[PDB]
């Protein structure tokens, strides 16, 4: 029975493909880490492949749909998971078959920067986004796509490029969620898309990691600035789960991954840097643990028929 | 007669306190600087005392006073001043008792962060905050209690802790800031609260201050690219300072005391790195003689009964 | 027939002077650039003079309409232009003279400083600003005047006063960014208005030039961060460019010149520190090609008297 693939499910690979980089980064520490690292890694590729080839259905067969969800000053964001979700595919396969890695990096890349060309600046014109358009999935295209975009070329060995792909990220995030978190605070946020409060975490750790993965994973100011500010925004996030998740528990939980995914590789570098190794530790388990729930709720969601549309 | 004790009076003793310090921070170049630092030191720490022992009476027996500052979007705000001078009062302590001052230093951090990770946060569920709840008085939970935290954690040895801290502060500053002049401009402040003005030069301020603090007083640029807006801001409010005291002098001018004696301290700084030392004694001056001016003004007030509620 | 000389037509002053600053720059790797800077600086310094001889008539003869147009919270922010093109023009002329480079630079600091503390600091007062008010011409006060000081006072040798102004541009922009780009994405900008997107491109490009000023042309971490915004907006304009020229091709594309030149000089200084020098060469052709063909469409518009008012 076919359906339009809602494009948020790209999530999933996503927390999960971000996780699979986290634990090769603890390779070196501790061999064992390669083992979870590339079975990780394997399910993400797997199920990039699987919500890629239903993507492509949709665009064959669901078009008008995936036009509606383009042109929307709310919606288009999710689109960015697409290109995003193929480079960190990219990176993981690196490990593997550099010359496939290189090619879906570039696709993501050029892919990504073409569509924030086209949709992002086409905001400007004024009068489709509203008030109410300021959601925190804006960060998918305006900030996360830049920064996998920095760390992606850089493991290709483009440090010079990739600095500029931060930049773009870093300065964006910082310009845009001054007005989302004003928003917020007048707003009330409906429920059905507040799960997607947890992309709020993601900036300063996913910013991190990339700075990182580009400066030879050198622990200075700058990456102990992020990563306060990143914890703060943490804890905010859980004072507020229970307001989050107030009409109950729901697959949209997924959008917390990416943040979380993104401490736990962070928490690799602070930790190989001799930086804060207690906190590095709390941060890896605890990232990993959310995560597992995360699965094992959608695992469940799944022995049941309530995961697609 | 009881009373409930106004809130904003811990502007007092913090304002004392890091004078305190600023002075404590030429004893290596100017000996009798210490006779200050110590003078205002101890009295910055009696009148906390007291504040503290007036609001523990109002916390037994004008609870629901408390409650309802608490639970305004505006007026919590000035309960993050609780915490703040309490770890001042532990930084001027640790002169002469570091156990003490540690004690103090935790219980303020502790406390800051516990108050800001319930209060800040929940702000972000909507329908509560306003526009018109944009206020100056934002700062003291988000952006200043954070800085305190990160220097009094680094005069204790935890430069990396104090890092996280730093982040937190600074980039909840610029995160502000947007939002809070943009509704300056659009919404002009009511005589009421314009003496809170003052709390607009404490960032960049108290934001180098704390940043010199770890990092072993290193003038570098990030040092100077703060004192830059700093000064900026100085000048805009100089200019503004009519409008601000358009309905007249009050006490809630104490609001530019933390600016102005982290301007102060930083100032310290800077001579002693050598890095525009004109500047930095003009600024010690200044600060000082403002301050000075505040302390004769509250006399005034005092041998009036103009001072309690 | 006598007429008020529009403000805004020392944008092309400017352009052309920051474009001899950007070939001055390639004399030490190119020699033949020297000719083009003279040249470019020879014109820019003679309209300079040509449109400050029209202000001051405009003083005199139409003081009303210089009045007008300082008390309009729109209006006003191109007043700056003319304190910016002054430092500008003598950064042309240090090559020289120094001791009249010197005199216009500190008239232009002092004159952009004054003039910003007056009217930017007076916009808090609230209630004159709207909302409708929030315009690209407001970085020109608020930004490029503090970095056009920046860069100058390091010409002069005075480079730690020059991180100060740097700073106070540098914060002030991200301070303002912000609330503009959410007003252009809920607001449409009237066709008149909309040749000012232009200057948008400017705040990263004018930044990273006078940083480089600044720290001797060491092409850094910032820098690249810098560059990164940069072109992320260049790309973004250059998609807008349609809608920006929806009601036709006009002179005020003008305001698109200090972005390109600055880009043009940032450049040099990549190209000169070996960091992705094809991206330089390309931005430098890029910057100079466009500016050429605001130079051609000016020469038509001028050989047809659609020049002045
Ligand atoms: C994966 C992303 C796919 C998004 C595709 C939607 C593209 C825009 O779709 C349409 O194309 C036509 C022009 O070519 C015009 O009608 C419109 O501007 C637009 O509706
Ligand atoms: C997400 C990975 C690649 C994205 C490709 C996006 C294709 C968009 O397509 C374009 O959308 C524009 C709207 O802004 C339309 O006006 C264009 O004519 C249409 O070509
Ligand atoms: C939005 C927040 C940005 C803050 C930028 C932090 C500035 C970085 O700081 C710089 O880091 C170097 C590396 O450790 C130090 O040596 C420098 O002295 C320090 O200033
Ligand atoms: C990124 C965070 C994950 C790193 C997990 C490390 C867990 C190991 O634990 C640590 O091992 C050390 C030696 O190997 C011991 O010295 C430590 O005492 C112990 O805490
Ligand atoms: C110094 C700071 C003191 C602030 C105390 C006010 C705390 C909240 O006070 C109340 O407590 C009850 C739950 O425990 C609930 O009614 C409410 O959420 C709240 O009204
Ligand atoms: C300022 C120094 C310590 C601050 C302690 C604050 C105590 C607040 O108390 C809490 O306030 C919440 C509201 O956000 C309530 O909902 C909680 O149930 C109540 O426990
Ligand atoms: C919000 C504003 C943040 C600006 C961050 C400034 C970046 C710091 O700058 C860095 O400082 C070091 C120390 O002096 C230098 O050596 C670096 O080369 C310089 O880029
Ligand atoms: C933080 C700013 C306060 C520092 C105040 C310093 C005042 C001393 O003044 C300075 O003393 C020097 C030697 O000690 C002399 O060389 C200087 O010429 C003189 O200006
Ligand atoms: C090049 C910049 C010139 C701007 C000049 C306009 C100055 C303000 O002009 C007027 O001056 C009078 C006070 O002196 C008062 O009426 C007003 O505040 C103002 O209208
Ligand atoms: C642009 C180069 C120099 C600028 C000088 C500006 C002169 C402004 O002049 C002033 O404007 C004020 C308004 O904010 C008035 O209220 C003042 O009384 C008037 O002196
Ligand atoms: C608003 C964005 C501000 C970003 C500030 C970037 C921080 C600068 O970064 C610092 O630059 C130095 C020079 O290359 C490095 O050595 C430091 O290690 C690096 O952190
Ligand atoms: C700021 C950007 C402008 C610099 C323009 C440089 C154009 C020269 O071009 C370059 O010249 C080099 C030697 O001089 C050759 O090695 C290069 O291959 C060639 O690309």
């Amino acid at each position: 029975k076919p359906f339009p693939l809602p494009t948020g499910y790209f999530g999933i690979p996503l927390g999960l493909a971000a996780l699979s980089l986290a634990w090769f980064h603890l390779e070196n520490l501790f061999p064992a880490a390669r083992m979870v690292s590339d079975v990780l890694g394997i399910v993400a590729s797997a199920v990039w492949i699987l919500f890629i080839l239903m993507y492509a259905y949709k665009l064959r067969y669901y078009f008008e749909e995936v036009r509606a969800e383009y042109h929307s000053p709310v919606r288009f964001s999710f689109i960015a998971l697409i290109p995003i979700t193929t480079m960190l595919v990219g990176d993981i396969l690196y490990r593997w078959n550099p010359l496939i890695a290189e090619v879906l990096i570039w696709i993501g890349t050029i892919g990504q920067l073409l569509f924030s060309t086209l949709r992002v600046s086409e905001l400007w014109q004024g009068g489709v986004f509203e008030q109410k358009s300021t959601h925190p999935s804006f960060y998918l295209p305006a900030v996360a796509a830049n920064f996998t975009s920095a760390s992606s070329l850089a493991l290709l060995g483009y440090h010079d490029l990739g600095y500029l792909f931060f930049g773009a990220g870093m300065i964006a995030w910082i310009i845009f969620e001054p007005v989302l978190l004003q928003h917020l605070r007048i707003s009330s946020l409906e429920p059905q898309f507040r799960a997607t409060m947890g992309i709020v975490l993601a900036p300063a750790f996913v910013c991190v990691s990339a700075y990182l993965s580009i400066n030879h994973g050198e622990v200075d100011t700058l990456a102990k600035i992020l990563w306060g500010y990143g914890f703060l925004q943490l804890f905010f996030l859980l004072r507020l789960f229970p307001w989050i998740v107030e009409k109950g528990l729901n697959i949209g939980l997924w959008a917390f991954s990416f943040g979380l995914a993104s401490m736990a590789n962070s928490a690799t570098a602070f930790y190989h840097g001799n930086v804060l190794q207690g906190v590095s530790i709390f941060a890896f388990v605890f990232s990993n643990v959310m995560i597992g729930l995360l699965v094992l709720m959608t695992i469940y969601k799944l022995t049941k028929g309530q995961f697609f549309l």
